[PDB]
């Protein structure tokens, strides 16, 4: 019967006493297949009602049909399906993207309805041979003139050959010639059975219709007919209940690569988010090497202990013990020259007692197995009774003479008359006897030091220091806290960077998806590429962080001596899944507030 | 004679293969006062001519002259004065400031003219009055139908009173009744002396025009007069606190209108202090307790292993690089308590301070006083584990040991880090062993002053009162080694983070700061094609920034303080202590970056013709 039925519609905009009622109990009802012209004083509530026809408004009151359906009740993608494929709208303000070409405009629509892709471009392309713009076809919205942007829209809303066709003032920017062969297209629709509603002050272009309604003041004054109006049976209907996604990607990409300061900003707001994180563990953690290393250095953890070698020998094979000691003394008087000093001290020492006491080598040799072997009357020289015996002279090789007794000088060792040589030596050429003083361990650095106090009680029945392996526990746990709690504070940071960016050049697209549910796009079909554009943009920008810090890294443990930057994969791992799943968040969720928003909300 | 002198004028667009001509080789001389209206096919040049004579755009080659003075030969403020004074622009595309009322949009163009306030928005209320528009002068003008935002633009362009009124198709939108109004004020201006050029499509409109030129594929085909002109009158040439005042007040209300990219962007500067302080921060603190944790493990000390004299060590006390001394000498003999009789025990005869010296504290009782050395006193401080074996584990405090046949009443014990034992060195040299020649010296080295520096201080300090040999110093300072070891890896590492964490929050000022200017391009130019002088543009987008930079920056300096409270309360270990350079470097760090990058863009599109910044 009716194609469009509107009774008792009422609109209102405002708050109150800023409302103002600017569609005014308007029933109005449009036979299928009429040419209808409306006219009215500019802001007389032309455009608001076409906007309620083709679904991209809603009203406040009344009822509005399309093809006796009643739209409100619809689903929102039954009102995608009407806007891509009954209607086909023409802008005032003509509503290009300015990104896309006049060819790539005009098919969009077009995607959303899914015809392929090499369909769509010459028929696009034949719309604009039809309006004149064949010339420009490949020209983007700002490349031209007001009255070719508006064919470009034009175009746009006969790609999907929409029945019906809003066409709000179509003529408004164009020539007599270019505006009459705009009206010749349209003559032609209406006479292959399609429905024109058009708004025009141009009585001329008002003249092509057989239907002429005036609005004025919210509510409709005239109605004329010239004819009769042919019957139409109506079409079949438009409604639809994987491509969609290789579209949705390519989508993605092209848009990606228009706003290439925004992508790429973005990017590198998540490149930062991640280097910045895993450069402030790797210099955590190699900083901590560094200084727990200092702090070992210092000296050493040992266990001072019937003790006979075969003790100190079983009390060698552990792994729990690294370095062990026998012990035995002398209270003597050497000789060198014609000076004689007087309670020397020679020291009965073990193979390893210079790793044990962490003693390091400063001239020469240490005791070798071989002296302890054969009880060699050699000694190895303290830093200080080094330099008062010799001077400013080498001492390696000259004798010294502790007991009448003489002793081959063979190295010098570090401090904490003092004279290290052999146990065998002390036992055998010095004092006799086969009892040793004491039995000295290296406990070793993982194991547990109280833990060890009682397995040697355990361990030999078959007093000790630590407090370098307390200060090494004790600056770890800073350390860590350090570490941790700055690694939190970058990565805070980093992902409200990410959020920001990603927050403000997303809504900053707001219109191009107003456009897009326009034109036929379907709420989902918004996501699909925002997500896509989101995570495309996201491991990208994650690849090149995770490879930024790696050339960080080399550069630092090239020029740096100090300490080396020493990588943490569980950093890597943490900034990554961070940095995206917050970058993904921020990208989907304003498209998807702005996708659910009436089209016309969207395109203000 | 003309107003308006175009020779040879040509425009071009692109790059070839993507280039066109677009005005071809077009004079025109248009007569002061004249009443043209310019007509054509769609995309034939005509708003692109429009641009040139506006000064919005700039001919690719030829002349274009207003009142006679060439246009490219102008200074970018004589300009910036025509386009305020001389032209009144309708826009084809009406080119409204969105965040602005239909009211504000039309007196805007009368700042940079420099009108007081009060005046313009009753004078623009008028203008939208004279054209319907009084209904909806607090109407934004996404809250206007397009033919009222067409009126809204012709308002504004009649705003300055310009002697010339180009209007690019200024009735497109609009219905007859409103199009002729609209004509009919046309029609005053000029009829009072003004000069009109149109664009337009519609006929009766071009009929109202005196001279109707029609241009077709960049050239001009007609040139029509009706009756001759009146003839012309040259007018008058038309070529900062206020100034100042007025950019703070669009500054305020720019940055209110975006409150989410004011927010961020704030939000932004905020987060680039608050880490880069926090960072600095934490590390000092950890740094305090890692740097005690190793001076706590071991003091550094100097010891002088005859010819030593107690008033060497007298006057070596004296000096403010060495904190506390110790005279030196041992004794080996044997002790007794009970029927046990310990072998080979040590007895120390040490001085004053030697527990200060050695750091080495006190566990109970009390240490060596200052009459126990003077008196030579027969009192022996025991060593931790030389007190726990005689003892077994009782209390040694009072009880008498036996060295060398010579009686000792034990007075205290002592920290440790054979049998140790502790008596003044007048009871050693005294009652043990004879003699007055002692066996060392040892100093304890401040902490401040340099190692090897006093180890050349003391051979030169003691010297100076003769008594060497022996000066056969001495220094343990592995301690001091190992804090300015650890001290120079903990300044690399709070400095190279806390460089990170700057550079960090510095790029994401720039990224948020760089996008929300730009995004702003085509405000500058409408701001520009409407009037304004360069430094207009400067000075409300720099006011932008400090006024955003400022605030977020306060935000940032005690947000800072607030999370150290949080930490100092809840952490017991290393407390964060905050620097006061750091805190002075990250602000006026995040804000000449956040100023830096909100005042490049701005100052670039304000330097590009209108045209190509509306684009
Ligand atoms: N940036 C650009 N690059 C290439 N060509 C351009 C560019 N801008 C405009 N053009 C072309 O130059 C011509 C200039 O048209 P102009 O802007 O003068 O429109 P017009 O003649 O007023 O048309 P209308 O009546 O439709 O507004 C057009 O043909 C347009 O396609
Ligand atoms: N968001 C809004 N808030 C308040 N009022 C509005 C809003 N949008 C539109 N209006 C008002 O509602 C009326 C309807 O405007 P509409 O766009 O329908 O005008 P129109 O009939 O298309 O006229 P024109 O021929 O100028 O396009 C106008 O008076 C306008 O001022
Ligand atoms: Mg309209
Ligand atoms: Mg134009």
């Amino acid at each position: 019967m009716n194609i469009i039925e509107i009774k008792q519609l009422n609109r209102y905009f405002g708050e109150g006493e800023n409302r103002v009622h600017v569609l005014k109990d308007i029933s109005l009802s449009i036979e299928r297949g009429d040419f209808v012209a409306i006219m009215g004083q500019s802001g007389s509530g032309k455009s608001t009602l076409m906007n309620i026809i083709g679904c991209l408004d809603t009203a406040t009151g009344g009822s509005s049909k399309i093809d006796g359906k009643e739209t409100i009740e619809l689903t929102n993608d039954q009102l995608s399906d009407l806007r891509s494929q009954k209607f086909g709208f023409i802008f005032q303000r003509y509503n290009l993207l300015s990104s896309l070409t006049a060819a790539e405009n005009v098919a969009l629509p077009a995607i959303y309805a899914g015809m392929p892709q090499s369909q769509r471009l010459e028929r696009a392309k034949q719309l604009l041979e039809k309006l004149g713009l064949g010339d420009k076809w490949q020209n983007k919205p700002n490349q031209l003139s007001g009255g070719q942007q508006q064919r470009v829209s034009i175009a746009r809303a006969l790609m999907n050959g929409g029945e019906i066709i809003l066409a709000d003032q179509p003529t408004g920017a164009l020539d007599s010639h270019s505006g009459e062969n705009v009206m010749e297209i349209l003559r032609q629709l209406h006479e292959e059975g399609h429905t024109i509603i058009m708004v025009t002050h141009d009585k001329h272009i008002a003249a092509s219709a057989n239907r002429i309604i005036e609005i004025k003041d919210g509510e409709i004054i005239s109605d004329t007919q010239k004819r009769q109006v042919k019957s139409a049976v109506k079409n079949p209907s438009v409604f639809k209940g994987k491509d969609q996604l290789m579209e949705a990607f390519r989508m993605s990409v092209s848009a990606i690569v228009a706003h290439k300061m925004r992508s790429l900003l973005t990017m590198l707001g998540i490149i930062i988010g991640i280097t910045s994180v895993v450069s402030v563990v790797a210099l955590g953690n190699g900083s901590q090497q560094k200084i727990l290393e200092n702090i070992r250095g210092i000296g050493t953890n040992t266990m001072t202990i019937n003790l006979k070698i075969s003790d100190a020998n079983t009390l060698s094979k552990q792994s729990y013990i690294q370095s062990v000691t026998p012990n035995t003394s002398s209270s003597g008087i050497l000789v060198v020259g014609n000076k004689s000093f007087t309670s020397a001290n020679l020291y009965g020492i073990g193979e390893q007692y210079f790793d044990v006491e962490g003693l390091k080598l400063k001239q020469g040799r240490l005791l070798t197995e071989d002296d302890v072997d054969q009880s060699n009357q050699v000694v190895v020289l303290d830093e200080s009774a080094k330099k008062a015996i010799f001077a400013n002279e080498n001492p390696l090789g000259k004798t010294v003479i502790f007991n009448k007794r003489p002793f081959r000088v063979i190295g010098v060792v570090s401090d904490q008359l003092n004279l290290y040589s052999p146990y065998s030596t002390v036992l055998n050429k010095i004092t006799g006897g086969s009892r040793i003083g004491s039995i000295t361990v290296k406990i070793s650095d993982d194991v547990n030091s109280t833990v060890a106090e009682k397995s040697l009680t355990e361990l030999l029945k078959s007093m000790n220091s630590d407090t370098i392996k307390q200060t090494i526990e004790n600056t770890t746990g800073t350390m860590k806290l350090l570490i941790s709690s700055i690694a939190f504070i970058s990565l805070i940071v980093g992902g409200i960077g990410v959020m920001n960016i990603m927050l403000v050049s997303v809504t900053e697209r707001t219109k191009e998806i107003g456009v897009r549910m326009a034109i036929g796009a379907r709420q989902i079909n918004i996501l699909q590429q925002f997500l896509i554009e989101a995570v495309l943009i996201c491991l990208i920008g994650g690849v090149a962080g995770i490879l930024l810090s790696v050339l960080i890294g080399v550069l630092f443990n090239s020029f740096i001596t100090d300490f080396s930057m020493d990588f943490s994969t569980a950093s890597i791992v943490t900034a990554v899944l961070f940095s995206t799943l917050i970058g993904v968040l921020f990208g989907y969720m304003p498209a998807k507030k702005a996708a659910e928003l009436n089209p016309i909300t969207a395109l203000a």
